[PDB]
């Protein structure tokens, strides 16, 4: 009706691109997905409503926790006995302050039964919220549970939280009322086991091949399963291209009823002996229905990546080119005089439990025809030993054929040590029918394993929806809301290793999104900051389109941030074009003109930072803002806090808005540095690092968060010598402080110099390593990473910074501090190392982005090498100190 019209408008303001074009779509896939991903939006604002208010209030302000209240030993020791310093404030007539000491893990309606008996010593109605943002205490959590929390109690601050009345928080939340969309009103057929014949495919001809007359052209074919091929590749005859015409049937040497539910077909239009590809394109072979495909199809071809010079491109993304101006080349498929369906689970499970009883039957001798037989009996505890080491290497680690068929024949004993499925998975025989089936009842009662290992059954080495469905059952059962924001980047990005549109996957992270708020804001970024990208613009803008319709009240608070943004990236655009010459005076004239346009400047203020939705951003600060030297010529931004208690938290938000460098590669590499330093604290190694928040909103468009009163190297010896570091940290921590800024800089140099070495970070220079007053070095500008040049130190820590490690002494490579610092790099690299199948895995799933310093399994090998996974653990200490002794020319 009415309304319905202005929702689709709001949408299509939000996602960039008008509801209108989804609905002219003709692919029934399509369709569907928009009609059948409706449950979950129905489910998720079901799950809302369930315990109204609260259930609201939960949505929109979920807990922010760590994932278990358990407390470092060090960090337990910055308590006083257990008990930590609270102050608690009261708004009355003005602002009435209690200052509390209380147990660590009281729940908040015990502090708020604090408070009030302290107030009233002045002579289940109140929640907690955080002084200065939009973050409360909802859940009966252990206070020092919220990382708001157990961050002061690090860092040594002093929480303050802010006593609110319940009903003056439920007053302010929506109730939205969730309506279905108009859309969403809405020869035999045999089983692919009983086509008794190989796989052929015709090639036919190809159209709008304009070349550079370049000659003899053909079309390679393969038949995949992920990345394995499932049969030798297949080629045309060579023709001129100036007539790209085949009708050539190619025969593959594999049997259609060994065809597994995930396998594609992959081609590429070749050049020629130096062969080349020049456009190259993939399809499933089974549709979203599960029918083989037939009949005849037109494929509109990609072209082909800078750097890929390998024939096909089988991890390259599946389906047509939505731009139709593109090489289109003409297929048909085999004809049956019938639909042919993938069998249903019921005939996969009788087959395998035939196949299974079959098995145990076999003689020795039978057994012995293959080594991928193994009779039950037969098994040792050395064998038992063998899998076991096996399972324990890391993801990249090559597992040799013998090792395949051993890992195959001993299926059944993997089930004892589930983590070994990724490796029995790349041992199967997936143009086998037999044994694929086996599998599937093996996958459907797997044990279950971490999220963070099934994660790895996500990334493109793993198409099998069941081995993907039980990856999602895992995290269904087992990922917190907490690691599922900390990995969320990694999960949006498997989306597109999706054969279909409607899969188990999205279902989850959409509900997630749809259930919190906190994961649903960067969902939605996530989402849209790649609707430029036409390999997921489809899919993309179809997800946030679902998400939109059921995310309630925030669709309009995201309407305001993507409205500011937009008009960054218009004030932007227009300086880098039309007055990129003048000076910066003039162009910043021009922009305090443009910013107090009244459309503008209403735009620009009063609205949530897409960086942290609990910080409002309220009134600009004009005289604040300003055009940086820095290339691309960042703009610096300051907001007021609108917050009744700024001051006791921030009272200005700073962020720098940055157009024309790529920053997804920052944002990967801050959120490693947040898992590493989360890994360091856990085992009670404190190195304090500095991942600020970086959030790519666009096409080379994106936001900096700033680190307020901190300088770089260069700043500071401008104000030289090589003790005017030290001299500068001096004299901004005279006394007693000294020392704690001595040992705050050597723990933050010691972080750094073993992060960026594993990482293979851009080099370092004194212009983009930064310290704050009290001693904290951090480092800034990671727009390289892994083997982008053997293996580098990015971080040579000159002799300024020995000289403060070394409090001042001249000989600073040869002192004491020096030397626990060396043990601080030691210990941190040991870490890292022993959680090096979490930073493959997560740098595995980020291969389908378009970040060019991460495009094969090869950049992702850069880390096996840094952290030395091959060698044993003393040889990796070994190598690590070589590393540093090369560069710093000795000390190690
Ligand atoms: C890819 C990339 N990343 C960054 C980047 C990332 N950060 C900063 N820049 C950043 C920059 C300045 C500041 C700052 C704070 N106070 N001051 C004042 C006191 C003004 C100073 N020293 O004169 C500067 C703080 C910062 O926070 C760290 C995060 N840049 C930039 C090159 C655009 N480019």
């Amino acid at each position: 009706n009415r309304e319905e019209k202005i929702l689709n408008r709001e949408i299509g303001f939000a996602i960039g691109m008008p509801v209108c074009e989804f609905d002219m779509v003709k692919d029934p896939e399509v369709q569907d997905f928009r009609r059948n991903i409706l449950n979950v939006c129905k489910e998720a604002v079901d799950l809302r409503d369930l315990n109204s208010p609260h259930s609201r209030a939960m949505y929109v302000y979920p807990p922010n926790v760590e994932s278990s209240p358990e407390l470092p030993k060090h960090i337990y020791n910055k308590l006083d006995k257990g008990q930590i310093i609270v102050v608690i404030w009261v708004i009355v007539s003005d602002k009435q302050k209690y200052t509390l000491k209380i147990n660590h893990d009281c729940v908040p309606e015990q502090v708020i039964a604090e408070a009030i008996r302290k107030k009233t010593r002045s002579m289940g109605k109140y929640i907690l919220k955080v002084c200065g943002c939009d973050e409360y205490f909802l859940e009966k959590y252990p206070l020092s549970q919220y990382k708001y929390i157990r961050s002061c109690i690090m860092l040594g601050r002093m929480p303050n939280l802010m006593l609110m009345a319940k009903e003056s928080l439920y007053s302010q939340l929506p109730m939205d009322c969730f309506t279905m969309p108009s859309y969403s009103r809405r020869t035999s057929t045999k089983s692919l086991w009983v086509i008794n014949s190989a796989l052929r495919i015709k090639i036919l001809c190809a159209t709008y091949v304009n070349v550079n007359i370049i000659d003899k052209i053909y079309v390679r074919t393969g038949i995949y399963h992920g990345g394995e091929p499932l049969c030798d590749n297949v080629n045309t005859q060579r023709v001129p291209c100036s007539n790209p015409r085949w009708n050539e049937w190619l025969n593959y040497d594999i049997y259609i009823p060994d065809l597994p539910r995930a396998a594609r077909l992959c081609l590429s239009i070749c050049s020629v002996e130096e062969h080349c590809p020049l456009a190259w394109g993939n399809i499933n072979l089974f549709d979203y229905t599960d029918t083989l495909v037939s009949g005849k199809m037109a494929l509109n071809l990609w072209p082909v990546p800078h750097g890929l010079e390998d024939l096909l491109n089988p991890i390259g993304v599946t389906g047509s080119n939505p731009n139709k101006e593109t090489p289109c080349l003409e297929l048909e498929f085999d004809w049956f005089s019938s639909v042919v369906k993938f069998p249903d689970m019921s005939v996969i499970e009788e087959h395998a439990n035939w196949s299974v009883s079959r098995e145990a039957g076999f003689s020795y001798s039978h057994a012995g025809l293959s080594n991928r037989l193994a009779r039950d009996n037969e098994l040792r505890e050395n064998d038992k030993e063998q899998l076991k080491a096996i399972s324990t290497r890391d993801p990249l680690s090559e597992i040799t054929e013998q090792e395949k068929d051993f890992l195959w024949s001993h299926r059944h004993y993997c089930v004892t040590i589930p983590e070994i499925l990724p490796k029995l998975l790349l041992s199967v025989k997936w143009n086998s029918r037999d044994e694929v089936a086996q599998m599937y009842c093996l996958v459907k009662d797997w044990p279950p394993i971490k999220p963070e290992q099934a994660m790895e059954l996500l990334d493109c080495n793993y198409p099998d929806p069941m081995v993907r469905g039980f990856a999602v059952r895992c995290l269904e059962k087992y990922l917190t809301d907490d690691k599922l924001s900390q990995y969320l980047i990694q999960l949006v990005q498997v989306l597109k290793y999706e054969q279909y549109l409607d899969n188990l996957l999205v279902r989850f992270l959409l509900k997630k999104a749809l259930t919190n708020q906190r994961i649903g804001h960067f969902f939605f970024w996530h989402l849209k900051s790649e609707m430029h990208n036409k390999t997921v613009s489809q899919r993309f803008g179809l997800l946030l389109e679902s998400y939109c319709r059921a995310c309630g009240m925030y669709l309009k608070h995201l309407n305001r941030q993507v409205e500011a943004m937009e008009k960054l990236i218009n004030l932007t655009d227009i300086l880098k074009q039309e007055k990129k010459d003048e000076t910066q005076k003039v162009q910043m004239k021009f922009l305090v003109e443009q910013m107090r346009r009244p459309d503008f400047m209403d735009a620009l203020q009063g609205f949530l930072s897409p960086l942290n939705p609990a910080h409002q951003l309220g009134n600009l600060r004009l005289e604040e803002c300003r055009i940086m030297s820095s290339a691309k010529r960042p703009l610096w931004l300051n907001w007021e806090n609108p917050d009744i208690m700024s001051e006791l938290l921030f009272q200005n938000n700073e962020i720098i808005f940055k157009n024309g460098d790529d920053l997804r590669q920052d944002m990967l590499t801050l959120q490693i540095i947040r898992i590493m330093e989360n890994i360091w604290q856990n085992q009670g190694l404190d190195l304090r690092m500095l991942p600020y928040g970086c959030l790519s909103i666009g096409d080379c468009v994106g936001l900096i968060e700033v680190v307020r009163n901190s300088h770089t190297i260069m700043q500071i010896q401008c104000k030289f010598n090589s003790h005017t570091l030290h001299q500068w940290l001096k004299d901004k921590n005279k006394g007693e402080i000294y020392d704690a800024a001595i040992d705050l800089f050597t723990r933050s140099c010691a972080g750094y110099c073993v992060a960026t070495f594993i990482l293979g970070i851009g080099d370092r220079h004194n212009s983009n390593i930064m310290v704050k007053d009290d001693g904290q070095l951090f480092h800034i500008d990671f727009g390289h990473f892994l083997d982008h040049k053997r293996e580098r130190v990015p971080f040579v820590l000159t002799q300024d910074f020995l000289i403060v490690i070394s409090k001042g002494a001249q000989e600073c490579t040869k002192t004491r501090e020096f030397e626990r610092f060396q043990e601080m790099c030691y210990k941190a690299y040991l870490a890292i190392r022993q959680h090096a199948n979490l930073f493959i895995n997560l740098f595995s799933m980020m291969l389908g982005s378009g970040m060019p310093e991460l495009q094969s399994f090869d950049d992702i090998a850069y880390i096996r090498k840094t952290l030395a996974l091959d060698k044993t653990e003393q040889e990796a200490l070994e190598y690590f100190m070589k590393q540093m002794n090369d560069a710093h020319h000795g000390g190690w």
